């Protein structure tokens, strides 16, 4: 970076140098009228060139060499130290006329070098290098650059109900660790020249963004200072001569969303005062980067964690079986004691170089109740649109990695249920879906919902890890597979054979497999329910590039509303507990076959080869009955994925 | 893309097969209860695949063959050519069981090919070419690909006052030259299947960005129907038979902007009706994209083609001295009988692979007495925030092309004047900077001209070409440069020279060369504009990538007001008129030497060398006076550069 610094005629110039500029000096405005001829004398660190049309010539720190003055003759100057109390940096210009060798006049230029550097990790590894060349850039991908902040949603202490970024104080030192560096780093004698500070500061736009702490400890103890962030743009810099630090702490108060990139930007100056009402002038100006993590959902693929389940205390099958199978693994099973679990929040993560943790997503109206240390919070409201059962989370679910025609999506990707464009139906909240879509590493896609009553894509299918290897498989509801099976049995002398053996509260209805194949309206309800999977068999075909040998149809039934929507007739098996090899099942309630449901020995017949172990789960019983209604909720909490996102190279928006 | 079509147990199964994709068949579930195995009879342009667990086996029209009925064991269905009213296309699955070779049913699928395709001109040559695979992505740069719209800015006819997309109306078929072509190619037999509509559409956001028409020719003459746009969201079209085509036009309705790209969709779909009350069910969709062309402002090394020229109408010396310079190039003289068409007004234009115009750009609140056929007007109104001197268009300019460390900016970058982050200063207002930013292809930089009680920086910078070469220079006022000439003719015995000799109403005052150079207050208000120019010396040189030999400094002169703001104290010559080697120059009005303005001596030793040619204008010598304010105003309408916008690749936002 070149910068002008002229000399002043009849009059000595005194300026602050930055290491890593260089000066352009123009000696001719200072000559007196008349002079013919310039010469200079120069100090040790100063080093200087005569640039004559271009053309430069390095010059002695003594030498007589004389040079006609020219509006196209000027100096060059650079310096490649800063100045200690022991500097004398300077350079003066002797100015000659046409009479005589003795000098007519003379102006020059007392420099002060200063290093001035504000220092991120932009390269990404957890510490923060000097003055990385790329830190006012942020690039994507495994050769990408630029330093990342998280959105600090946690909650370090108890005694607050709020996230920890809500406010513009630090409590805890824990806080510090969840944080983003950035040093300023300078070097310089004991103190800046008359009419120079040093100054941070934020766009007012970024002010909502972000807040930036230092750590001070004075006599009773450590103390946090805000210095930029909501209602401070600015901070003026005490400078500390010598070699020296400033060590900050950057906190993200905002995730990415429609109308904000992620992108936020912090600068410190070098400004000079020039004279009172007229504003400091920004002599040199340095400026680093910082990207906001996204929020990132996990597919069923992932290493569980944690189990949470809820349901009413006096479930005891339920319970008694969901304890059964997380005890065949090495998961956490917290229980609260209706769906609320399932439907109202979403387990996702953030992650940077130096942290991450876990996030839940709120769906729109206690799960604030699960804000603490290290795990996060962050809802979206509708402002206007009303909310409907398309808003739910049991209608968010995200994919396992994928790759689509050469397109790889490393993170998998996101799936809502929607309507179709033309239809007037349902539709998850604008709010929501730009949330999702902002978050970009995910690259979500619409499937169509609205044909079930309830209106959630977890309904009709489910993803699921095929053992012993990197592959998966996906898992769709069958009307058609429950037809062809119980046409079977039928077939085989089976039809008086009874759904719901054993729930009292239905005993009075006796359906049998009789009773439901020659039931003519419900096949044709049934057909039609076929037609909305397998317009959704094919949208996810498309967008995660899957084949028919990727995918499992699972039986199932379902009953129409007076809207013309779906309801299940028994449970739905597809949205099952997936914890690795082990599958918690929705007990199904088939017609009995020689003492077993035929639902469940199909069910194992499609899953057991695999390598995959099924248990059935009975949530209905404690309830005698099943209306199409699910009255237990689970929600698995899973390891992270081991890529990073942002080696991601997402398209452009 | 491959889709789901089931046999239906029991009965047969019509479709429609639309050209480009194929079927994936299941036999299974249409099985009777039983049966063992299948066989299968085909038409002559159906093609079919038995495909068992993977692995695909083309069959015959009529064979024999059976295979086992399996789950696994499906169909593969292609067809490579639209049906005919002589086409029965179809696929016929016959069942057996166990005992005997006579078959116990039959499943069927009756097929109805057609092809469908919305095409539009992707590889941007002015032609629809049949179904780009392109035509619904937008990529930037010589390689890059998709269609092009304009904003149909202009007005077709004088009778209405309003651009002509304000309206969903189209008058004239003139104004069907200004719209992308987009055709809707389709093949098949003489109607559609029962229950089948086609049906174009557009998302209600897209809809206040677009419109489309078609044109119709009924008896008494030709009309435009208004298909898709604002209050239409879809328009069902009517099938033609055979080898068909229908042709629209579409128009942008708006800009790139804040919260919106410029990129916009149009989509047709193939829809099946179900029942009433239920929705149509998508069977076939198509896309393709548009993307509105940017507004972009041209530099003063491009072609003139108008000058524009404000003045009263009896300002004499100003009008013959504009006439003689324009007789000597080859343009237009426009005049109108004070700064407004520098200041109101910015002459940009738009393109695309079918068309171009220029438009004008309306400075925030008689120019909108400019739109006319082929003459574009766009404009933006600040809905809270207040105008200041900065919002007028002599703040707004453009460089030439340039290279900024390895990146091109082959459309230059457009320059705005602002004020220091940190001095609360004035600032273009927000909805126009953030307009010019999201044209995205000029990339505009902020210089600082709040040091000027006007605040624009054509007061102090300009460009021109290099005569013979493919280079241009900056021109910069100097104050400095001013004090060097009048500190040498004062010491070559001029003192005395006068300013603005000839201008009546200054006589009073005898300005000398003497009383500036002793002027002590003037001398310290000029060092600090000196200053505040090699301020914007650097951040020019930094962002355009120039250095000291692309640079020429005029000497120029202010006085401070009140604020500490500057003013110009003699005409300012750097805001010059350009037409390619013959530059119109403010006369100055400077000390008479041997009877010639020793500034116009000066700059004519500077700028004739180069091979420029200089004519100073008189604009004051009408008023008697000159009190740092210009009473005319001329702006230079030019050719669009040669460089197409959308081979440029702009950074990712
Ligand atoms: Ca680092
Ligand atoms: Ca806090
Ligand atoms: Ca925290
Ligand atoms: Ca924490
Ligand atoms: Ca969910
Ligand atoms: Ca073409
Ligand atoms: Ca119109
Ligand atoms: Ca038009
Ligand atoms: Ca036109
Ligand atoms: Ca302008």
């Amino acid at each position: 970076r070149e910068r002008t610094v002229r000399l002043q005629y009849g009059s000595r110039v005194e300026a602050v140098y930055v290491l890593g500029t260089y000066l352009w000096t123009d000696v001719y405005s200072a000559a007196p009228a008349g002079a013919q001829t310039f010469s200079l004398k120069h100090s040790e660190h100063v080093w200087v060139e005569v640039v004559r049309d271009g053309e430069a010539e390095e010059v002695a720190t003594n030498g007589k060499q004389r040079w006609l003055l020219s509006p196209s003759t000027t100096l060059r100057v650079t310096m490649s130290q800063a100045s200690t109390e022991a500097s004398s940096d300077k350079v003066t210009v002797n100015y000659y006329d046409e009479e005589g060798s003795i000098p007519i006049d003379q102006a020059g230029l007392f420099l002060t070098a200063i290093e001035i550097s504000l220092d991120v990790n932009a390269d990404r590894d957890g510490v923060v290098e000097k003055n990385n060349p790329k830190k006012a850039s942020w690039t994507w991908g495994p050769e990408g650059q630029g330093a990342i902040l998280l959105v600090n949603c946690d909650r370090e202490t108890p005694w607050l109900p709020k996230e920890d970024c809500r406010d513009e104080k630090v409590y805890s030192k824990e806080d510090l660790k969840d944080m983003s560096q950035m040093i300023l780093r300078t070097k310089g004698p004991d103190r800046l020249p008359a009419g120079y500070e040093i100054v941070l500061y934020i766009s007012m736009s970024d002010s909502d963004k972000v807040g930036v702490f230092y750590v001070e400890n004075p006599f009773f103890g450590q103390r946090y200072i805000h210095i930029l962030g909501r209602r401070k743009l600015y901070h003026v810099v005490k400078y500390t001569g010598g070699s020296a630090e400033l060590l900050f702490f950057v906190e993200g108060l905002c995730f990415p969303d429609e109308g904000f990139s992620g992108l936020v930007s912090i600068h410190v100056s070098l400004l000079e005062y020039m004279a009172q009402d007229i504003p400091l002038t920004p002599i040199f100006t340095d400026t680093v980067i910082f990207r906001i993590a996204p929020w990132i959902m996990t597919p069923n693929i992932l290493p569980p964690v944690s189990v949470f389940v809820c349901c009413m205390k006096d479930n005891y099958l339920f319970l008694k079986e969901v304890k059964n199978l997380v005890e065949k693994t090495n998961c956490e099973l917290k229980v609260c004691f209706d769906r609320w679990i399932q439907d109202e929040i979403e387990f996702g993560y953030i992650e940077a170089p130096h942290k991450g943790f876990p996030v839940v997503l709120d769906s729109p109206r206690p799960v604030k109740e699960l804000l603490g240390p290290d795990f996060g919070y962050v809802t979206r409201e509708p402002l206007f649109e009303s909310v409907t059962s398309l808003d739910s989370f049991g209608n968010l679910e995200v994919s396992p990695p994928v790759t689509v025609n050469g397109k790889t999506y490393p993170l998998g990707r996101i799936l809502i249920g929607s309507s179709f464009p033309l239809s007037g139906g349902r539709r998850m909240t604008k709010v929501v879906r730009d949330f999702l879509k902002a978050q970009q590493v995910q690259a979500p896609v619409e499937l169509y919902s609205d044909w079930l009553t309830v209106g959630h894509v977890d309904e009709f299918m489910s993803f699921v890890p095929i053992p012993g290897t990197k592959k998966f498989l996906l898992l769709m509801a069958s009307t058609s597979a429950c037809y062809k099976l119980f046409r079977e049995k039928q077939k085989d002398g089976h039809g008086e054979a009874i759904m719901f053996k054993g729930l009292g509260g239905m005993s009075s209805k006796r359906i049998t497999i009789n009773k439901i194949l020659s039931n003519e309206s419900l096949v044709q309800e049934n057909l039609y329910f076929q037609r909305c999977l397998d317009w959704n068999r094919d949208i996810l075909k498309k967008e995660l590039g899957l084949t028919e040998q990727d995918i499992i149809d699972l039986p199932a039934l379902f009953k129409m509303d007076e809207d013309h929507r779906a309801r299940a007739f028994f449970p739905n098996m597809v949205n099952m507990i997936v914890l690795d090899k082990d599958l918690g099942i929705p007990k199904p309630f088939g017609p009995q076959v020689e003492e077993e449901c035929c639902l469940e020995m199909h069910v194992r017949g499609l899953l057991e080869p695999l390598g995959l172990e099924c248990t059935f789960i009975d949530d209905i019983s404690a309830y005698h009955k099943f209306l199409g209604e699910v009255h237990c909720g689970t929600n698995v909490r899973r390891k992270p994925f081991t890529f990073k996102w942002w080696h991601m190279v997402p398209s452009r928006r």
